[PDB]
């Protein structure tokens, strides 16, 4: 197999600066407790690519996770903080199109390569948070 455009995404990757982050996990519904504890933590996102399947890994003080995925291929997952979603990822015009679903609510994550970081905007309801990450 070749490069792919995605392959830009590949790496490992620790979190440099985080903008409401506590609003969107209220509007997600996160509990106090929860979102004290997940507001801390400083991840390092683990991205990697093989074949059509897409892995990324969280590891931090809070909790581990991880998803595989192929684009646009629902499935299921448990978030940090523990609902179970029903998940599809898309790639649009460069950008990864994380949506979530569970309860009947939806949240939308993207993830997109600007300069040499990689910055997750996660919105919720009119609620939107920044995540930066730069390479590890
Ligand atoms: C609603 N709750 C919630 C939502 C998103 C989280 N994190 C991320 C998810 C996707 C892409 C990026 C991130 C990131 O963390 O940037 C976390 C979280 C996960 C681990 C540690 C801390 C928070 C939590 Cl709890």
């Amino acid at each position: 197999r070749g490069s792919h455009m995605c392959d830009a995404f590949v790496g490992t990757w620790k979190l440099v600066s985080s903008e409401n982050f506590d609003d969107y996990m209220k509007e997600v519904g996160v509990g106090f407790a929860t979102r004290k504890v997940a507001g801390m933590a400083k991840p390092n996102m683990i991205i990697s690519v093989n074949g059509d399947v897409i892995t990324i890994k969280s590891e931090s003080t809070f909790k581990n996770t991880e998803i595989s995925f192929i684009l646009g291929q629902e499935f299921d997952e448990v978030t940090a903080d523990d609902r179970k979603v029903k998940s599809t990822i898309t790639l649009d015009g460069g950008v990864l199109v994380h949506v979530q679903k569970w309860d009947g609510k939806s949240t939308t994550i993207k993830r997109k390569r600007e300069d040499d970081k990689l910055v997750v905007e996660c919105v919720m309801k009119g609620v939107t948070s920044t995540r930066v990450y730069e390479r590890a």
